[PDB]
């Protein structure tokens, strides 16, 4: 977006406040360059991410990421960032990319500061054609964020589906990592995915299964764009419902056999879901890196298995 010069720190009143997170006037030399800032969340305590807006060149950014964290990598106005960005646990709040609709509910917030919440949002900006920075321009790309003190009614959180045990032998034509885990909370509506493997990856499907019924939260290639698609039917996970995914890979593509890591020559299989929650109620992060109902996905729906 163009290059402001006027406060990053906007208070809009009392309770509100806008955040303008824009890289710091950068020019990236190779292609696909990662840069990373921070800004540090001038309140001490609750605040609630209640609304993005994307400031992104189409020409230049590829994708950007808003991350959560208390320790930020490094401490410059920019740095690259091909690692964790946050050297903590990093919360994602926000993924934009160029070729994919961005869809927040009304009432809904994340819960940022106090004594728990996170005190820093790290931006990640993915540049892609040098060829756009042929003239030497600087790109001040990134986020504005309405920051609000007033409790939110709903509260967004991540609910975190990984398989940890990922070895496949370099000829098997079809592998299946399925993860499952039993809903032991209150209710959580499903709203946004994000599906993530690496180069072996062909599939990957959420579901909630209630009393045998098979309701998708997201099916995706995980080898396209790697940001949040809208959930077409929004969803909602009750106590005793299982959350039940299916990553389906191959052992045709790559020439030994393959196990876990960040770097892109490893194999994970992730499936992010963004819901909320009732504010009494509300949990920011949940994981699932078990099976607890193998027997179960022998009725999983045909869609699963068919790479699109
Ligand atoms: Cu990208
Ligand atoms: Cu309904
Ligand atoms: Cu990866």
């Amino acid at each position: 977006n163009e290059c402001l010069g006027i406060g990053p720190v906007t208070p809009l009143d009392a309770s509100d406040f806008a955040l303008d997170i824009r890289m710091p006037g950068v020019t990236p030399k190779e292609s696909d360059t990662y840069f990373c800032m921070s800004m540090r969340l001038p309140v001490d305590e609750e605040a609630f991410v209640i609304d993005f807006k994307p400031r992104a060149s189409m020409d230049t950014v590829h994708h950007m990421l808003l991350f959560g964290c208390n320790m930020p990598s490094s401490t410059g106005s920019y740095w690259f960032c091909d690692e964790g960005t946050c050297t903590d646990k990093a919360n994602i709040l926000y993924a934009w990319a160029r070729n994919a609709p961005p869809t927040l509910p009304k009432g809904v917030g994340f819960r940022v500061g106090g004594e728990t919440g996170s005190k820093y949002f790290v931006l990640q900006v993915h540049y892609g054609d040098i060829s756009a920075f042929r003239d030497n321009h600087k790109d001040c790309s990134g986020v504005s964020v309405h920051l609000t003190r007033v409790p939110q009614p709903l509260i967004a959180g991540m609910y975190l589906m990984m398989s940890v045990d990922t070895v496949i032998p370099p000829g098997e034509k079809v592998v299946n990592a399925d993860i499952s885990c039993q809903y032991k909370m209150y209710p959580m509506h499903v709203f946004a995915y994000r599906v993530h493997t690496h180069h072996l990856g062909k599939v990957v499907s959420g579901y909630r299964v209630r009393n045998g019924q098979w309701t998708l939260i997201g099916r995706q290639n995980p080898q396209l764009p790697a940001a949040f698609y809208p959930v077409e039917h929004p969803v909602d996970v009750t106590f005793g419902d299982i959350l039940a995914a299916r990553c389906v890979f191959t052992g045709e593509g790559r020439t030994e056999a393959t196990h876990i890591g960040g770097t892109s020559s490893d194999e994970m299989c992730n499936l992010y879901i963004m819901y909320y929650m009732e504010a009494k109620y509300a949990l920011s992060f949940m994981t699932c890196t078990k099976n607890v109902a193998p027997d179960m996905f022998r009725t999983i729906p045909a869609e699963a298995n068919i790479p699109i």
